[PDB]
């Protein structure tokens, strides 16, 4: 049934056709991401990694349509609280797992924030958010094993915003990449 890359060359060339259009079909994205099974020789190049903080390593620019990126998690190392500035997101597992939990959008009004939903992203599993889905964080599940996963934001963007788990109130953020195409940045 699903078209199932057996690279992740495959999977990159198959993203490109599917994001060609003006529609996206988020289920067929998801299961295709899914399908492919993540095989570390095909993206080692991609897998550096950083002592204090999650690495974001840029795989591919979808001609313009999508970012590609592949997302290095050290031992303990999780996101802020964030939202996804009205892209399509999704995010497969490569190594390892990460928690998942969601978050309802704060009021006006200063709060502890509220969980919506919380789970642990199995091996090569395909999960999806935008901002009407919720604002979610991911971490790590080990302290003594890392976590790679991949990452699909359509279209892309630079900025989001990170949110206080005590208050709601959010900061914007320029996300910065540790490395393009396999090369370290400044
Ligand atoms: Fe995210």
């Amino acid at each position: 049934e699903v078209l199932k890359p057996r690279t992740l060359a495959d999977l990159i060339r198959i993203l490109h056709q599917l994001f060609a259009g003006d529609e996206v079909n988020v289920e067929e994205v998801q299961a295709i991401m899914e399908a492919y099974e993540s095989d570390p020789t095909e993206w080692a190049m991609y897998a550096k990694f950083d002592q204090y903080r999650y690495t974001r390593n840029l795989v591919d620019q979808g001609n313009g349509k999508f970012n590609l990126m592949i997302l290095c998690w050290g031992e303990g190392h999780g996101s802020s609280i964030h939202d996804h500035t009205n892209s399509h997101c999704f995010l497969k597992m490569l190594q390892g797992n990460l928690k998942e939990t969601l978050f309802a959008w704060p009021d006006k009004k200063s709060n502890e924030m509220v969980k919506k939903s919380e789970r642990v992203l199995r091996e090569n599993q395909c999960a999806y958010i935008n901002d009407s889905v919720g604002l979610h964080r991911v971490e790590n599940i080990s302290h003594t094993e890392p976590a790679v996963s991949l990452h699909l934001y359509s279209p892309p963007f630079d900025t989001c915003h990170a949110f206080d788990q005590r208050t709601g109130h959010k900061n914007k953020v320029t996300m910065t990449f540790h490395s393009k195409f396999g090369i370290r940045t400044p």
